């Protein structure tokens, strides 16, 4: 493996499609290796753009627009950071010789729940919640009837819980369906039976030249479609961990290509159930910014560049807690920062240009002798931040 | 501490005066907090510029040029990254209300080994090398006589050994007095009477809102005026450590201002002698990119922003080894990178635009069960990298 010098003729060029907080760290890790970074998104001054050599704002769902920016910048690697990309064009491009991380098929399969769900459950025979898809209200209604209550309805093309409803009674059916319509390419939906898990985890799995490597299990807590806190390591029985690893390995290998994947799993004792997978760094993995020698961002980079992982070091109990304020502003400020960092406590503020409602603008990170204590220290610190606009 | 959002009207702005590998990390740290970074250097595409919001190429020795850039960008913090800057302008600027990190006086004082040596020795009353001050070949001649063999000859405006001479013999004096003029402005000198130390350390000392904290001592190996390898923690006596810390505190507190300082000391048994100090992150300190929770750069930023440090966690034996090729090229590439990364091993490639002679293009970082082992791992890795032109 050979790397060039960013900005020079033989530069190794990486193009990020999506410039949120996740890509910002991928960008930093690229920059740490003198890798040239082109950050693209649907809006200007996106996080990853702050730390990139050059940025472009285009409609990433427009295959022609994508083709255009790619032809323009001639990246060696196209690193999708969000789901909402013109995957069909990535496949084209990949065929035309471009390297899509981890691979274009991985991106296509995961951007639509139907693809990844059917692959995992039907082709890989992995355990998942029960599910049905529906593309009309009536079909949706039949689906619910067959699935039972409670059940969760989600659009097949969504993230961070947009257009999703936890359905407890037929009473919600109409609202649920409309709402699932508002969320979505606005479309088809998935109706899943509710898994009553003991806890849920994210198994950050790196597929690299030297094999499949696993980060220690990251536990996470979700609320109202948003991850609130994550921690590592999440304790699991030996049997559960081994089962989780098995599932994760099968998934990443099936999707193909080098990179770090966020394998979302539900744990019921010693039993593990597959939920979904990010074929790229995962939000919950932001805890690895404090908990490992190589963050999930650093690992994604390492793997995609074709270099060996070797191993991953875990420094002990740690957690992340989101900074998710709710306001409307185009000039956001953060005060009381002196009460948000200190010993074994840090924060990250994304640089997002504005907010109009709820938005993840930063994250607090902490370490401690237990995840319980780390979680509290991180939440507390996130809380101390006085967000104003 | 109130921080704005980079690129937004209330953004908090940091201007780096010097954009090499040290400032690159400082920049990355600022970015992580959504701080707006302006990277200034005397050449284009300097490392820190790759990761800054914007840059400026100017002669930083030109005060009028410095004022212009400062006033144009209106930074909240001026962060010196190299010695060669117009310290007078800093002083003036500071007087005009500008925040200079750690303080303008600190920058001036350290530029001059005259001012700093006197302060430390006379004023602070700390142990240093022997010395005096010549201002002529005759003034030079007489002094070196007062010091004796062997001894050191340094321009009071020298760095990296720029203009220095190790004198064991009178014959040299023909040379030395000349060389002392080769370098610096191109002059006046300082003659030191060498100290036979067991080993040398850099005591990275952070002065912040919650007082002064210290990183574990960093040992290093110098060669031809360039550090080659650095390691942490350097084994020493608690007594030696205690003494080192006392000297460091005294110095930093006397220099004034918040920031990370690199205190250079000689260790002979339980005795410690102050050599010099950088009022900014120090090269040898690059080991902290892998050995601690907060790197020296993260500490620098934390401190200058008025935030508390609280503590510094050290992850065990670690080392840095420089990637210091010597060639002439404007399109450097790095091959065999796969043999330079792995478990507990990483590399940084700076992004320097070209090279023409010997130049530090990157660094290898490693951790291990022992300091010795760490150094070997880091050295080996740096050695595997094939630098092409
Ligand atoms: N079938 C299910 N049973 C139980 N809980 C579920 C189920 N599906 C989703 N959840 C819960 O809802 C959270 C969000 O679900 P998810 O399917 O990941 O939504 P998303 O919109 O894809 N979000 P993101 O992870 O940002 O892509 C999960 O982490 C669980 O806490
Ligand atoms: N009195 C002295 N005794 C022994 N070694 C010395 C002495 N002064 C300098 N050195 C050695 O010289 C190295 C570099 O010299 P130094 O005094 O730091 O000058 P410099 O030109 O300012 N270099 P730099 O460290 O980059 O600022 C040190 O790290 C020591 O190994
Ligand atoms: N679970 C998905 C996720 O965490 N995505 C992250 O959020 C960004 C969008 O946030 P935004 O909606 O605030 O612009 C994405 O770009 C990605 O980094
Ligand atoms: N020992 C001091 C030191 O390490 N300084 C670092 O090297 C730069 C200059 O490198 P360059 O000479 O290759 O431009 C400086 O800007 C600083 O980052
Ligand atoms: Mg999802
Ligand atoms: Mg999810
Ligand atoms: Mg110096
Ligand atoms: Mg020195
Ligand atoms: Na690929
Ligand atoms: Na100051």
């Amino acid at each position: 493996t050979l790397l060039g010098t960013a900005l020079r003729p033989a530069a190794t060029r990486v193009m990020l499609l999506g410039s949120g907080e996740l890509g910002k760290e991928v960008a930093i890790e690229c920059q740490r290796l003198g890798v040239e970074v082109i950050a693209v998104d649907r809006y200007a001054d996106a996080p990853a753009m702050h730390v990139a050599h050059r940025s472009h704002v285009i409609n990433m769902l427009d295959g022609d627009a994508l083709r255009r920016v790619v032809e323009l910048e001639k990246p060696h690697y196209i690193v999708p950071e969000i789901e909402a990309i013109a995957t069909d064009m990535l496949i084209q491009l990949e065929e035309e010789g471009l390297n899509v991380v981890p691979c274009a098929r991985a991106t296509k399969l995961t951007m639509n729940r139907e693809g990844i769900r059917r692959l995992a459950a039907e082709e890989l025979q992995l355990p998942t919640s029960t599910y049905r898809f529906a593309d009309s209200e009536s079909l949706f209604r039949e689906a619910v009837a067959d699935i039972g209550y409670p059940c969760i309805v989600k659009p097949v093309m969504s993230s961070s819980g947009k257009g999703q409803t936890f359905i407890r009674s037929a009473e919600q059916l109409a609202q649920a369906w409309k709402y699932a319509q508002q969320g979505g390419r606005a479309g088809r939906v998935i109706v899943e039976g509710v898994v009553k898990f003991d806890f849920e985890i994210t198994l950050l799995t790196v597929s690299a030249v030297d094999g499949v490597h696993f980060c220690a299990p990251v536990g996470h807590r979700q609320e109202d479609g948003d991850y609130r806190e994550s921690w590592q390591p999440q304790q699991m029985s030996p049997l559960a961990l081994e089962r989780a690893q098995e599932i994760a390995r099968k998934v990443v290998l099936a999707l193909g290509g080098y990179g770090l994947f966020g394998v979302e799993l539900f744990v019921c004792g010693d039993e593990v159930i597959f939920s979904e997978v990010s074929p790229r760094p995962h939000d919950t993995g932001m805890v690895t910014l404090i908990s490992q020698d190589l963050s999930e961002f650093a690992l994604h980079v390492r793997a995609f560049l074709g270099l060996p992982v070797g191993g991953i070091r875990q420094y002990g109990p740690a957690a992340s807690a989101v900074i998710l304020p709710q306001l409307t502003s185009q000039n956001v400020t953060f005060d009381n920062v002196q009460n948000a960092v200190g010993a074994d406590l840090q924060i990250r503020l994304f640089g997002k240009p504005e907010i109009d409602g709820s938005r993840r603008l930063g994250v607090a990170l902490a370490t401690a002798e237990s995840v319980v204590d780390a979680i509290e220290r991180a939440k507390h610190a996130a809380g101390q931040v006085k967000v104003q606009g």
